[PDB]
């Protein structure tokens, strides 16, 4: 390939001590001059152990310069260093692109490195397998709580036609006919007496739906829209096309459905990696096919401010967009490019009025106070401390990427970012994050000591729920409620009514469900689509909190030690499944990552839990599968 290429080695592995080895290859017939590699790397290289040259980390952006000046044609570079870290169980905790920058017989030059993969020490042996499954007649996912089927079928033609008779249904109706358009090429069309009858019933709660086909008609009951939206998507799963006839085809069948939660969420990373309105919309789509009713717009990070400040024009101008000659530095992958992109109000207000129609409500995350590189770095003047000598380090091995809460500007800013954020999302509700603030942070922040005396604050970890707490009080005063991870309850200064996502696992659900705050289940043991999905090393992913392979993830049961009586369970909203982008750039990674296993999670979400059984589910989702081959949507095979 490349004229130069990197080998990365793990040589050893002591306990939190992995020692790897460097060799940089110039294949290519050039002496190079005064050169410096900088490649992209999550882990945090220890500076001390490095054994040959000077090595520069800001997040995942490295560049190593050699002590030499010259490297020879057909030789190379060697480099050892260490980590802290368990042992790398897959290629893709390797380097994820390299980039040269060097001199030419006296010209400026920059090429492409060929990365290979890590060679590793220890891979997994163990291999999670999933068995011959059947295909089921009914490949329904979510399984309705309740159907019945009958032996025959009911069989129609474009000519079917639909009927309308309230208009709580006009929604789910036109987005039913949309996707059999979309997915099918079936143009049904609406008429006084369709054999498709959308008709009213106030017996049924919430997102709950009846839905009966028969030899005559096809028949859809709600109560609500969003049970309109809920019977819509099981009928499009339920339908089968036969293009010779161009006919659709339903069995005879009686079904019944609600959910067992009320909160079915799905996080989408837009910050490490920024997706397209179109590649959004399709997710919020494919996220309505499932059932879920949320999706939580994770728009702001250290690497990258998504969402438009109008009042504020420099988080979008300079937050939006990293690399070699940006402002904000590269990070995990487009060494080479400036990288980003945005979303603008008129944007936002479309993708919003987008999923309305498909009965997802869109939480905006603004994450603070920690994660907010992008913003500081957008915003200089009224969020950096001169005076402040704190050296901290965060999770993501940053040391300049956290808000000051005793700075007059980090109020100026939040206060201008709320404002317009409440206005543009309809939700009553706005995730402020709070997760991964670092240990050491403000300590010797001048107005922070200042502040903390001031108030008799005795932990630095009290500030943050002082500054979480002026968010939530501004919120209130804008008509939203508070959302928060679960270190929004670090310093207890928030109120009860701020409703806590428990990622790091289940614990803070129940610690904080105990105290009477409303809780989100998204433990990444169990809901993190950004994890592997098997054991084999050319998984890609992440693990820290472990393989998740589809079976674990179906597997899932909240609070599973928490009888069905207990009055903890009434303050679970309910369940959310993430994906985290650090590594994913492209849609044909982000689908093989999400599906199928964001469809179990549906499933958890949805089903109760009597009715969930992992051999069922195998069959519908064998039976779903051919859907998702239509749409061009590429999701890990759970039988290859
Ligand atoms: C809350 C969370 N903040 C961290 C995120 O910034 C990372 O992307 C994710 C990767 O799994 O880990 C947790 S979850």
């Amino acid at each position: 390939g490349s004229e130069y290429r990197v080998d990365l080695v793990v040589l050893s592995e002591q306990k939190q001590n992995c020692r790897f080895g460097l060799t940089f290859h110039n294949l290519s017939d050039q002496d190079l001059n005064s050169w410096g590699l900088t490649f992209a790397f999550d882990r945090y290289i220890l500076p001390d152990s490095v054994s040959n040259g000077q090595l520069t980390q800001i997040g995942s952006f490295c560049t190593l310069k050699p002590e030499g000046i010259v490297l020879a044609a057909n030789h190379h570079y060697y480099c050892e260093f260490s980590i802290g870290s368990n042992p790398f169980r897959y290629y893709s905790d390797g380097f994820n692109e390299a980039m040269i920058d060097f001199v030419v017989d006296g010209q400026p030059q920059r090429a492409q490195v060929d990365v290979t993969p890590i060679v590793l020490a220890s891979p997994y042996r163990e291999r999670s397998d999933i068995p011959a499954s059947l295909t089921h007649a009914q490949p329904l996912l979510p399984k309705p709580n309740h159907i019945e089927v009958s032996d025959h079928s009911f069989t129609f033609d474009e000519q079917a036609g639909v009927a309308i008779y309230t208009d709580l249904a006009n929604s789910a109706k036109a987005w039913l006919l949309e996707e059999l358009q979309r997915i099918h090429q079936f143009t049904l069309s609406s008429s006084n007496s369709g054999k498709i009858i959308f008709k009213s019933n106030p017996t049924l709660d919430e997102g709950a739906y009846k839905l009966k086909v028969s030899e005559e008609s096809i028949k859809i009951e709600a109560g609500s829209s969003s049970g309109f939206t809920h019977a819509c998507a099981t009928l499009l799963q339920l339908l089968k096309r036969d293009e010779a006839t161009k006919t659709m085809e339903a069995v005879c069948c009686s079904i019944i459905d609600s959910p067992r939660f009320r909160y079915r969420g799905m996080m989408l990373d837009c910050a490490r990696h920024f997706h397209s309105v179109e590649q959004v919309k399709r997710l919020i789509n494919l996220l309505a096919h499932y059932k879920l009713n949320t999706f939580h717009w994770h728009l702001t990070d250290d690497e990258g401010w998504r969402v438009e400040i109008k009042s504020l024009p420099q988080l979008t101008e300079i937050g939006a967009w990293r690399g070699i000659d940006e402002t904000i530095e590269p990070q995990y992958t487009h060494l080479s490019q400036r990288y980003g992109g945005f979303y603008t109000q008129e944007e936002i207000r479309d993708v919003i009025a987008f999923a309305e129609q498909r009965g997802i409500t869109i939480i905006p995350e603004i994450d603070v106070p920690g994660h907010c590189r992008a913003a500081i770095k957008s915003l200089p003047h009224l969020l950096i401390e001169a005076e402040d000598t704190t050296e901290y380090r965060s999770i993501q091995h940053y040391n300049d990427n956290v808000i000051n809460p005793a700075l007059p500007g980090s109020y100026e800013f939040i206060d201008k970012v709320l404002e317009e954020i409440a206005a543009l999302f309809p939700a009553p509700y706005v995730h402020i994050g709070a997760d991964e603030v670092p240990n050491g942070v403000w300590s010797k922040s001048p107005a922070c000591q200042a502040l903390m005396e001031q108030l008799g604050y005795t932990d630095y970890k009290e500030l943050q729920g002082h500054f979480l707490r002026h968010a939530e009080d501004k919120l209130r005063k804008l008509g939203k409620r508070m959302l928060g991870w679960e270190e929004a309850q670090h310093g207890n200064k928030v109120s009860k009514d701020t409703v806590i996502y428990s990622w790091l696992s289940e614990e803070a659900a129940l610690n904080c469900a105990r105290q009477g705050f409303d809780v989100v289940l998204q433990p990444a043991q169990t809901t993190y689509l950004d994890m592997t999905q098997d054991y084999a090393p050319e998984e890609p992913g992440v693990d820290w909190a472990n393989p998740l392979p589809l079976e674990k993830a179906y597997n899932y049961e909240p609070l599973a030690e928490v009888p069905a009586d207990d009055p903890i369970r009434k303050r679970i909203w309910g369940i959310q499944t993430a994906l985290w982008c650090e590594i994913i750039n492209n849609p044909s990674r982000m689908d093989y990552m999400i599906f199928p296993r964001l469809t179990a999670m549906a499933e958890a979400c949805w089903t109760e839990k009597q009715h969930r059984d992992w051999t069922d589910y195998l069959s519908r989702l064998k039976g779903h599968l051919p859907l998702l081959d239509l749409q061009g949507v590429n999701y890990r095979k759970p039988w290859k």
